[PDB]
């Protein structure tokens, strides 16, 4: 049948999501999780990462669940030579460039890639664009949180010195409200949130990770910082949940008429939420080549009917 | 140049809205406006609609702004042998068919047409598919308002007997909230919106009138209905507004997280958001023809960068 052999490469917080969430779709088989290690948690098949070759006979779609600012750039085009990969690459300045890497790899290889999907980016990208599309004269605001940030405490966590650390996005409601009154266009995103930083460290090095978190470029520098030094145990009891969303808040005048988009995100679970377009868009990566199509694709690139599991003129008698 | 020849086909005010709109598009100009009358209140050139086929060569786009219930079905595959059409068809029972009739037109002239755009039918459903595709067990409600509904205002304006008339969708805020939560399963469009309405008519008529506005099929049996006539001096002073908008509400679960995805619009002028959306949809229409492809198309099946009058890169570079 035309169920989609998929495959997961790598196993943290996101694998474990996309692996859990595979079961719950009317198409999809989990063949296996191709990891670095022999052993793993988990009842699901494991063959080692460098017997990727043996089994692309036999996998569809290749889940990339490894690699954050690392993993992905190094090892995702080599992966796009077995099989449809789908990533969630999100370095943002470095995305055009991964996309661009990816492109010749899978177009190289006749098959299909879907980078840098997800929520954020993923969703919130999708939505700005359509917005700013269709209002000629908008302004335009991306608003995260509150809640965990996984970029950003991963960060945190390669600070030497760093036991354990989480760090908290929060936006203000003011420039929130002002931005649907169209009043925040003097503002930008590292005006609008404050960074809350929980740390385990051992005391003689506060000073220079404070400093380390405070000038470190990109994440930090430019943006209102809290860090906050705490004990282990309260670290491990108080900060175990893993939510965070946001709102695209979009704003257009058409002649002394006002109109106001604006796309929201509550999620109890960060990952689980990128897992669950990471596989949507791993259904439509597959049909675009199914369909006869090469190459790297950001989320801009696929046709909304192109992630859902149902038949398009189900969809057109049903959703529009 | 790449700059779209468009044209409007009808003058009411949709397709007054679109006029004013096309100024600010940086790479459309407004060749004329084709209508069935001889003399029009602009300064854009008018040609009677029966030229149609003298000036196939001098424009791109067909923005179909005439219709409703009536002039879409029968007329607009004319025009889809002439150029690439656009139109808001809003029966959403007839949408299927409309585009099946659409789709033969299209193709066997060899260009594009894309059909039933709007906010909804239009952005709404975009965002249903989306939400519904990446949350494989969810809950989702569509809200519209409050505001005035075109599709309902034009309906009881075809009552004999009514003068004037308008309709205001107001949904439930209980609901609302409910569905944010995701405790409004066993509810359905029909229990969560009253529909208002205030309509001009002679004294004599009002009892005839007030049972043919209840038992109208599809637009009012089924509804909460409140029915206010009013005389002409009140019409006129009190309702002369055209606002609208709604939410789209979906929740999906996990495995024992909540997920909560929400598209909300605030219009100060509802056929101003149709005119925006019907236009950047007309923009993707060339790109997807100028591209080679042809026949109808859904906004279900445009991917979302062929809208932006932006260069794809710039959008990957900044957007993502
Ligand atoms: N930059 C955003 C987060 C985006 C979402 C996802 N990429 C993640 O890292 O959680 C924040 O500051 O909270
Ligand atoms: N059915 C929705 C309206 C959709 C929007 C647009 N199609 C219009 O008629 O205004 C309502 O009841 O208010």
């Amino acid at each position: 049948m035309t169920n989609i052999r998929v495959a997961i490469v790598g196993y943290g917080n996101l694998g474990r999501s996309v692996e859990k969430l595979i079961a719950k779709q009317p198409d999809m088989d989990l063949v296996g999780i191709f990891s670095r290690r022999a052993t793993l948690d988990t009842k699901t098949p494991v063959f080692d990462v460098a017997d990727v070759d043996k089994h692309a006979d036999d996998v569809d779609v290749l889940f990339l669940c490894m690699g954050s600012a690392t993993d992905i750039p190094e090892q995702a085009p080599k992966f796009a030579q077995f099989a449809c990969t789908v990533d969630t690459y999100d370095n943002h300045r470095d995305i055009p460039r991964h996309r661009q890497v990816m492109n010749e790899a899978a177009t190289a290889a006749g098959n299909v890639a879907l980078v840098s999907t997800g929520w954020d980016p993923g969703m919130f990208s999708i939505n700005r664009v359509y917005a700013a599309a269709v209002l000629a004269e908008h302004q335009q605001h991306t608003f995260w949180g509150p809640g965990l940030s996984q970029g950003h405490s991963d960060a945190l966590r390669r600070i030497p010195g760093v036991q354990k650390a989480v760090q908290y996005t929060l936006p203000s409601e003011d420039a929130l409200e002002k931005a649907r009154r169209g009043e925040a266009g003097d503002l930008t995103g590292k005006q609008t949130h404050k960074r809350q930083c929980f740390v385990v460290a051992d005391a003689a090095d506060h000073e220079r990770i404070e400093n380390d978190i405070r000038t470190m470029p990109d994440y930090f520098v430019g943006y209102e910082v809290e860090v906050n030094f705490i004990d282990e145990a309260t670290f491990d009891s108080e900060h175990t949940g893993m939510p965070h969303g946001g709102h695209v808040i979009t704003t257009g005048d058409t002649g002394g008429f006002n109109h106001t988009v604006e796309y929201i995100l509550k999620l109890d679970r960060n990952p689980d939420f990128t897992a669950s377009s990471q596989i949507a868009f791993g259904r439509a990566a597959h049909r675009m080549k199914q369909q006869g199509q090469s190459g790297a694709f950001t989320v801009l690139e696929v046709a909304p009917y192109l992630l859902s599991p149902e038949n398009l003129d189900d969809l057109i008698a049903r959703d529009v």
